[PDB]
């Protein structure tokens, strides 16, 4: 009541002859010479009165026992009624099934700035073949930012994993494409591969900035509403909303600079939007602010300095400084220059546009003359008030400027003695 | 002709500027016998400086000087007056500045908000004071409550005034300290330097910089087949020190893992806890690998993988098994005349618990006019007696087979078999 054993390959056509067994059990046993009772799988194996043992098919021996040691399979017979015996046959297996990869490729996504370090397992795989013959290693198409980790497994089954060797960006690499082997362990070790697509996300990493951190720009009074001031840019090389900068003024500015400018905050033009005046203030100063609508968001700022021109918008003014400034009067006897009344000689726009000259109207008795901050009105010749009590003068007053302005101030003058 | 004078501000009771008509006879002006010697014309602002018929100059206000001119190098009243009847004179009034006006902030608190993750060298601007004190009386510079991670710098505009501008001296970490308060203060060039002062409020933001560490790499706990459902695996547990939604976890599964292991695992995804989900089966399947994946709901997210091994254990919940090796099932025959070890058939004992629990021994039943004889894989019936045909044509026998398991399970096969003659 002993044992045989026999080895056959997988994958060998129909009616392969494995043994001659009628010829063996003489050589070292008993001598239909042999009835059969019992085989597993006689799908494989039937067997032959003449004691030959032949196979059915090819044999898939990957499928019924893939990735295992020894995948045998037994039978027992026995003799002319006489005593038995067991045969083993044990299936020695073939490279034939190379590495397999579920998808054709897979896709991944990795946000840009996560760690050099960092970790992703992705096994996929698959060689039925056992041992040696089973899959053994992957590997990618080298590269200097993304290496690679085979783990191995307590069974022998080579999982891997993608490390992350290098530090991140997405503003320079926004994809990357490998080529993913998978390798066998057989005399001519075969392989399928796969692509593998990384896509680098955008993590809102950079912030706005400007170019320069304080801007300087001419504008005109009395402007009109809607002009031009300024277009602001402050770059983003983030994607999308983690770049699309926005722009505000902030503090309360002089709530002037509120109404007296508006600002486009998707494209960063300040606008006009206010009566300005010179002679309500002669320069602005706005604090502007521009930031990402993304996450972490970090604000940059600049401040728009506006000096605001002077355009001759005021006339000049006259007052005459006496009791009675309607009318004044002097001496029949009146001296060489008696001083009569001052003037304000008064101009409110800067400088060139408020500088102000003024004659007296024709030919006249009195004169007029100039000092610093006033005028003089002082007497040339003399009435013989004998005949005339009164006339009434006006004096005449335009500014230096383009286009220039005029006012003037008639008032009386009679005479006593 | 000419007259420069000066007062300083905020000065009551009309304090006495000067002596004009001293002044005037000093430089040389008209010796008016008539009272009223200077005729007072023009001055800018009356309301201030009353002058008298006497000569005498006197006030008449606690004059601000910091309302009209606020912020600037000269404020004047200028006033003309004629002679008795000759000449004329102008009198100039500078109005001296003092320090009467500390620096004020708008509030007495300012709420501003930094996020983590802002560079060293990011600056915010900030608004200031309000000294309408002139000149140097005015403010010359701000300054932080000092420290090792915020600063400031102060920069000097061309009308004069001066601008504070926060700066973020070195690396922030809301983790490791969430909140500064600071207090930013505003002082002048005075005699007495005076000096006001505000809170500041800082308030580090979070950011979303970390992702969950698994208490290890490869967790691996065993568990009974035929387990019931929800009965749990494993507990896990991944950490995150953010703040809120950017600290939540979530844990699952994320490959084709096995199609069955989710039909056997569930995960519920805010606790990490793996609880069972199907008839888990040793003689199907004897260890799984489950691959979890938690990530942090929140911007620009890395997530975090782990492995559980889970060790199914072999119970004693399926029989023994006992096959007949003939071609009838049910019966067999055997010739009368048999050598008292006639194999007539073989018989599979066999089990498919793992070990110890499909380990069968088996035995006949009773009297012992046959039996059998356990070898490796299989047994062999052989022959005791050597019967009659005469008396008993036939006899129905049964086989016993229980494992060594707990509880033990037993089955067993009964069958007839008749006797011919050769
Ligand atoms: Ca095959
Ligand atoms: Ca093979
Ligand atoms: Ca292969
Ligand atoms: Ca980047
Ligand atoms: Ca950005
Ligand atoms: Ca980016
Ligand atoms: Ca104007
Ligand atoms: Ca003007
Ligand atoms: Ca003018
Ligand atoms: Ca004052
Ligand atoms: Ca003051
Ligand atoms: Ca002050
Ligand atoms: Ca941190
Ligand atoms: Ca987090
Ligand atoms: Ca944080
Ligand atoms: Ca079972
Ligand atoms: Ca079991
Ligand atoms: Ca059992
Ligand atoms: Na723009
Ligand atoms: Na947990």
């Amino acid at each position: 009541v002993f044992n045989l054993k026999y080895t056959v390959e997988e994958e060998l056509r129909a009616g392969t002859k494995i043994a001659n067994v009628t010829a063996d059990a003489k050589v070292a046993g008993f001598a239909p010479y042999l009835r059969v009772i019992s085989n597993s799988e006689p799908r494989w194996v039937n067997l032959s009165p003449a004691g030959l043992l032949i196979t059915k098919q090819k044999i898939d021996r990957d499928a019924v026992c893939r990735q295992t040691p020894k995948c045998f399979i037994s039978l027992e017979v026995m003799s002319n009624s006489m005593e038995i015996c067991v045969i083993k046959i044990e299936i020695i297996d073939v490279n034939d099934n190379a590495p397999r990869f579920p998808t054709n490729h897979i896709d991944i996504e990795i946000s840009e700035n996560a760690a050099p370090g960092t970790r992703f397992p992705l096994e996929g795989a698959s060689d039925p073949d056992s041992g040696s013959n089973g899959i053994q290693t992957y590997t990618i198409t080298p590269n200097d930012i993304f290496g690679l980790e085979i783990k191995t497994r307590g069974d022998g089954s080579k999982i891997a994993e993608l490390v992350v060797e290098k530090t991140l960006d997405r503003e320079t690499q926004s994809r990357y494409t490998f080529e993913l082997t998978a390798e066998d362990g057989g005399d001519p070790p075969k392989s399928g591969t796969v692509q593998l697509n990384i896509k680098v996300i955008d993590s809102n990493d950079n912030n706005p900035v400007f170019d320069e951190p304080v801007y300087t720009v001419n504008v005109l009074e009395n402007s009109p509403i809607n002009t031009l001031v300024i277009d602001l840019n402050a770059t983003d090389p983030d994607e999308g909303t983690n770049g699309e900068v926005v722009y505000s003024f902030i503090n309360f500015v002089s709530n002037l600079t509120k109404q007296m400018f508006k600002i486009d905050p998707k494209t960063g033009v300040i606008t006009v939007n206010g009566v300005l005046d010179h002679e309500e203030l002669h320069i602005h100063e706005i604090d502007v602010q521009a930031k990402d609508l993304g996450p972490n968001s970090i604000p940059a700022h600049c401040k728009v300095i506006v000096n605001v021109i002077d355009i001759n918008d005021n006339a000049p003014e006259i007052k005459l400084l006496s009791e009675n400034s309607e009318m004044v009067e002097v001496s029949e006897n009146a001296p060489l220059g008696y001083v009569i009344a001052l003037v304000r000689v008064s101009d409110n726009d800067s400088g060139a546009n408020g500088k102000v000259q003024c004659r007296l109207q024709g030919n006249v008795p009195f004169r007029l003359n100039e000092f610093e901050s006033f005028s003089t009105l002082l007497v040339d010749g003399r009435l013989d008030r004998e005949q005339r009590d009164m006339y009434n003068l006006t004096i005449l007053a335009e500014d230096s400027g383009y286009p220039p302005l005029r006012s003037s101030k008639s008032f009386a003058v009679k005479v006593t003695d």
